C-alpha cells in the first residue's frame, strides 16, 4: 500500500508512534518518506546479505525473520514479511522497540541524514490529527 502523508501520520498517531520515546509524529513521517516513499512493500537488499522492509525498511540482521540472513536475530519476533503488510502494525511495533534500543532514531540513517536537525513539523502540516 503506498500512503498519503497525512494518512501515514494518522495511522501512525493511531498506532501510538507520536511522541513515543520523545519523537514528534513529525520525524516518523519523515523517516518514513525517505525509507520507503510511503510504500509498505519497499525491500532493499543491504551488502551484508540483510535485507529491510516495510515502510521504517526494518532489517533482517536483527528485527525480523526472513530465513536468508546468516547469523541474524528475530528480536520483533516477526518474519519479515510482516513489515510489508498494508496493516502498519508489525512495522510500528518492532520500530517501538527498535527506537527504545538505545540509539534512538539514529537506528536509522535515513532519518539521522534527512531528518534529524530539521523542521520535521512540515510533514504533517495541515493534516487532520
Ligand atoms: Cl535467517
Ligand atoms: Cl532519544
Ligand atoms: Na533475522
Amino acid at each position: 500500500k503506498v500512503f498519503g502523508r497525512c494518512e501515514l501520520a494518522a495511522a501512525m498517531k493511531r498506532h501510538g508512534l507520536d511522541n513515543y520515546r520523545g519523537y514528534s509524529l513529525g520525524n516518523w513521517v519523515c523517516a518514513a518518506k525517505f525509507e520507503s516513499n510511503f510504500n509498505t512493500q519497499a525491500t532493499n537488499r543491504n551488502t551484508d546479505g540483510s535485507t529491510d522492509y516495510g515502510i521504517l525498511q526494518i532489517n533482517s540482521r536483527w528485527w525480523c525473520n526472513d530465513g536468508r540472513t546468516p547469523g541474524s536475530r528475530n528480536l520483533c519476533n516477526i518474519p519479515c514479511s510482516a513489515l510489508l503488510s498494508s496493516d502498519i502494525t508489525a512495522s510500528v511495533n518492532c520500530a517501538k522497540k527498535i527506537v527504545s534500543d538505545g540509539n534512538g532514531m539514529n537506528a536509522w540513517v535515513a532519518w539521522r541524514n534527512r531528518c534529524k536537525g530539521t523542521d520535521v513539523q512540515a510533514w504533517i502540516r495541515g493534516c487532520r490529527l
